[PDB]
């Protein structure tokens, strides 16, 4: 392929593609309900990523958007990835810890802004304005970040020591690297263009696997996600 990030995203491609064969060979034979929960919520991630990183490395999901003067290659296919993925990572994390359906609407509608938001400021052809949106989507993500902290921590504490342990590492796994994302983008082609599309590829593969193949690893070998029975 002529485009120099092709090999990342191929590279994303095929991990993407194994973590989905390994979480769905694991989960077979799993009839604890409990736990068919958080391996179907799991597995659907990889999925999906895979799915949209394969349609970047084809070029379909690729598009041109003019601002600075010249045309600039956006890839929209991500913000299809996230608006699905993000949402369901959120739902394991409050399952974990059993948490109410007022708090799980409130992270879900946030998460949608979040996407929604930074959506329209990658395709926004007046430059000054995509760092609005970039704003409005960053203010969404910290009152995420903050439930997380200070609402479902409170909570975790008064569970199972296996769910309150399992959670603390998965909050903490999640807070890092979602907040990477921004900084990409900010300083990314999208953005201010310091670093160029094919380190920025890179970086989001990075990012991206770690964030769905790795926080799957480490949930679905703890027995917080299995029902307590003797
Ligand atoms: C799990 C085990 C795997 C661990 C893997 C962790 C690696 C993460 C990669 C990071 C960024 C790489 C940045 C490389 C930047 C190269 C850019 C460059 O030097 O270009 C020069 C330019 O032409 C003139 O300034
Ligand atoms: C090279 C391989 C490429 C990557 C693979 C192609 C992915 C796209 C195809 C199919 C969906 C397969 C099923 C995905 C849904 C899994 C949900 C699940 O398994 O849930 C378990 C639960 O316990 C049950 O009751
Ligand atoms: C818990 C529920 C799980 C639900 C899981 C649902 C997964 C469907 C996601 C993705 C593939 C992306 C589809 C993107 C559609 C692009 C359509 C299109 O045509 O792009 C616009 C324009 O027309 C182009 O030229
Ligand atoms: C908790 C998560 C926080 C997420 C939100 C954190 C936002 C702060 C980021 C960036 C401003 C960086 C500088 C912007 C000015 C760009 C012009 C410039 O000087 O280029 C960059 C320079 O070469 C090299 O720093
Ligand atoms: C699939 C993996 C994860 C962790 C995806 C995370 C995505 C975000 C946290 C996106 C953040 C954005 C914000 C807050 C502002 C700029 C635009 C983005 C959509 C990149």
């Amino acid at each position: 392929t002529g485009r120099p990030e092709w090999i990342w995203l191929a590279l994303g491609t095929a991990l993407m593609g194994l973590g989905t064969l390994y979480f769905l060979v694991k989960g077979m034979g799993v009839s604890d309900p409990d736990a068919k929960k958080f391996y179907a919520i799991t597995t659907l991630v990889p999925a999906i990523a895979f799915t949209m990183y394969l349609s970047m490395l084809l070029g379909y999901g690729l598009t041109m958007v003019p601002f600075g003067g010249e045309q600039n290659p956006i890839y929209w296919a991500r913000y299809a990835d996230w608006l699905f993925t993000t949402p369901l990572l959120l739902l394991d994390l409050a399952l974990l810890v059993d948490a109410d359906q007022g708090t799980i609407l409130a992270l879900v509608g946030a998460d949608g802004i979040m996407i929604g938001t930074g959506l329209v400021g990658a395709l926004t052809k007046v430059y000054s304005y995509r760092f609005v949106w970039w704003a409005i989507s960053t203010a969404a993500m910290l009152y995420i970040l903050y439930v997380l902290f200070f609402g479902f921590t409170s909570k975790a504490e008064s569970m199972r020591p296996e769910v309150a342990s399992t959670f603390k590492v998965l909050r903490n796994v999640t807070v890092v690297l979602w907040s990477a994302y921004p900084v990409v983008w900010l300083i990314g082609s999208e953005g201010a263009g310091i670093v160029p599309l094919n380190i920025e590829t890179l970086l989001f593969m990075v990012l991206d696997v770690s964030a769905k193949v790795g926080f799957g690893l480490i949930l679905l070998r703890s027995r917080a996600i299995f029902g307590e029975a003797e």
